[PDB]
């Protein structure tokens, strides 16, 4: 279940009408991690199997924790990655709603790509959760360049990579609640009330 490859895998005859990429956190297992399944549970629990395609951030995007030193708290190649993952489902789904996600590393990555996409392509993203956000502090609790209003940071107090250092304490392993509850409910109130 740490493994989807919905969108890779998935055909434009018979696309989903909601598409979730999700990037990991570093040295985690599959394309999901420990949090990505949870909100996968989730979100087809409210729309259906059928309903939506779950994506995992994989390819280029290694998960490697050294990268969270670069500016950017992740590397180009990932990012890269994640954007080409935006723009696939783009043209293969052009009517589907699209949501992301990231925990860590991979909450730097999905706020880095959310960044660097066309607006056409970031404007059909309803909305994204980020956990144990890495540019918590340095990017004001949002994402540049998308809207406050589409964004919802999980960010425990003593999660010490959201006030700007990169040390791992016990509340940085402690989303599994807020991937269970919180966050896809937030994601499926974004998505219901784009697609009515």
């Amino acid at each position: 279940r740490t493994t989807r490859d919905d969108l890779i895998n998935g055909n434009s005859a018979s696309c989903a009408d909601v598409i979730f990429i999700y990037a990991r956190g570093s040295t985690e297992t599959g394309n999901l991690g420990t949090l990505g399944p949870s909100i996968a549970s989730n979100l087809e629990s409210a729309f259906g199997k059928d309903g939506v395609w779950i994506q995992g951030v994989g390819g280029a995007y290694r998960a490697t924790l050294g990268d969270n030193a670069l500016p950017r708290g992740t590397s180009s190649a990932a990012i890269r990655e994640m954007l080409g993952l935006f723009q696939q489902a783009n043209t293969k789904c052009p009517d589907a709603t699209l949501i992301a996600g990231g925990y860590s590393q991979g909450a730097a990555l999905a706020a880095a790509s959310i960044e660097d996409l066309d607006s056409a392509i970031r404007d059909k993203i309803a909305g994204t959760v980020l956990f144990g956000y890495t540019k918590n502090l340095q990017n004001r609790g949002r994402i540049p360049n998308y809207p406050a209003d589409r964004t919802k940071v999980f960010c425990k107090t003593g999660d010490l990579v959201c006030t700007g250092s990169l040390i791992v304490a016990a509340p940085h392993l402690a989303y599994g609640p807020d991937a269970r509850g919180p966050a896809p409910e937030f994601l499926i109130e974004k998505v219901r009330a784009v697609r009515g």
